[PDB]
RNA sequence: GGCCCGGGGCGGUUCGAUUCCGCCCUGGGCCAA
């Protein structure tokens, strides 16, 4: 039990045995065929082609060289009918541009179309860019791949190793460049507990400087920021992770945490305890993609939460959990309930034009004097976090996102107490408010 | 789809809004795939 020892054994889920290597090499021989036999242009990318992929995410990725002149259009057309005559299952999937996805002698395969082009400008899109990067890195990880393997688990075990919007957290492409940096595993976890939320790592340049926030500048394009997308807490959970592993080595920082259920009876006492209101809204979910999904429970948790903060309802935290189902945004909140009446400030004393106003409008209770002003009693349309928060969702679906509002507008309810325990959020609310044991 | 910056219009709230809550047009930058 110091690190040496430790990552003896991490290797040991990090590292594809041999049985899971090999049924790789033989896609790779049989997708290479499959390949020559039409004649085409290809070039094995990503963690496959570098050796660089995780025990058990064994997917391949083939990028399709096309001439600079061709159009978008050329692009998908022939590589969709290229990926389609040279996979056992095809599927047609999409991010910036469509491409296929299918499986060759029982492996995951993404058949890709991009511009075989020289130069990093010219790029026209983010997959033009894979083969350059794939390009700066294959000399430079080689020797290196399990220190990428154990610094990959290590991320994943953590819930922080994918880049896209469900995680905010390292992609594969930083996991490497960060080796190339430090030279391994440990020497990226001691630096990093020096890291802070202005650091900036220059792969070209070799150098560590001081930026306005975290970057990694791409040492295929200077501008482009790696961790772009790693969330601030992210980079703090990470952080703080590597300072408490090195305080203290154990197999637990690469194995993933168990779920951890608690018995809903536990969860209630416990919220009883808190004397906190407890609530989450529940709609349908979107049938929409984790990327454009996530960041619209994002907004529509924040959004609420403002609403509620601005509202005098002292809200704790906020989180959001997403089903097949539905998805629940939830709420935790220091007042049940307020009162109806609260204090609008009024004009100064001397200004008699402003003053003359502010009392033309009849209220329930009469103005007073504090402190050289004028202040009113007011009463409010809602008394409880709950009933606030029906209030604005309401009338404020249009700006919980596109998707994520369109669906509240259409239907939406508010679940606390017992109701609420048997949603299928409780752990989420076990993190968002600590529950530990 | 989301985030950043900027223009033109509006709505509501307020003694008072460029300034708070929001809506329509609209220019650029960026992120995930």
């Amino acid at each position: 039990m110091k690190v040496e020892e430790i990552l003896e054994k991490a290797l040991e889920l990090v590292i594809p045995d041999e049985e899971e290597v090999r049924k790789g090499r033989e896609a790779e021989e049989e997708l290479r065929r499959r390949l020559d036999e039409l004649g085409v242009e290809y070039v094995f990318v990503g963690s496959y082609a570098r050796n660089t992929w995780l025990k058990g995410s064994l997917e391949i990725d083939v990028f399709l060289l096309f001439p600079e002149e061709f159009s978008k259009e050329e692009l998908r057309e022939r590589g969709l009918e290229i990926g389609k005559a040279v996979l056992d299952s095809y599927e047609i999937r999409y991010a910036e541009h469509p491409y296929v996805h299918g499986v060759v002698k029982g492996v995951e395969v993404d058949v890709v179309p991009c511009y075989k082009l020289k130069e990093p400008k010219n790029i026209k899109s983010a997959v033009d860019r894979t083969p350059f990067h794939h390009k700066w890195l294959e000399g430079r990880i080689k020797g290196k791949e399990n220190e990428v393997r154990l610094l990959k688990g290590f991320l994943k075990a953590n819930g922080i190793y994918g880049a896209e919007y469900k995680v905010r957290g390292f992609s594969g492409y930083l996991c490497e460049l960060l080796i190339v940096f430090y030279g391994s595993f440990l020497e990226t976890v001691k630096n990093a507990r020096r890291w802070t939320r202005r650091t900036v790592i220059d792969v070209a340049k070799g150098e560590v400087r001081k930026g306005e926030e975290f970057f990694v500048v791409d040492p295929v394009d200077e501008k482009r920021n790696v961790a772009a997308n790693l969330s601030l807490d992210n980079l703090a959970r990470f952080v703080h992770l590597c300072r408490e592993f090195m305080e203290a080595p154990s197999l637990g920082f690469f194995k993933p945490k168990h779920p951890l259920e608690i018995e809903p009876e536990r969860l209630r006492k416990i919220v009883e305890e808190r004397g906190t209101a407890v609530f989450a809204v529940k709609f349908r979910k979107p049938d929409i993609v984790d990327d454009n999904l996530y960041p619209q429970l994002e907004r529509a948790s924040r959004k609420i939460f403002e609403f509620l903060e601005r509202e005098n309802f002292m809200p704790l935290r906020s989180a959001f959990k997403a089903s097949e189902e539905f998805c629940y945004l939830l709420f935790e909140c220091q007042i049940k309930e307020i009162s109806r009446v609260f204090r609008r400030m009024g004009p100064q004393f001397e200004d008699e034009r402003n003053v003359k106003k502010f009392l033309s409008r009849n209220r329930a209770f009469r103005p007073f004097i504090e402190n050289g002003r004028w202040w009113a009693f007011e009463m409010r349309k809602f008394t409880t976090p709950e009933e606030g928060v029906r209030s604005y969702a309401s009338t404020h679906w249009h700006t919980l996102g596109k998707n994520v509002g369109e669906s509240i507008r259409e239907y939406f309810e508010i679940i606390s107490g017992e109701k609420l325990f048997k949603e299928p959020v409780t752990a989420e609310l076990c993190e968002m408010m600590g529950v530990k044991d």
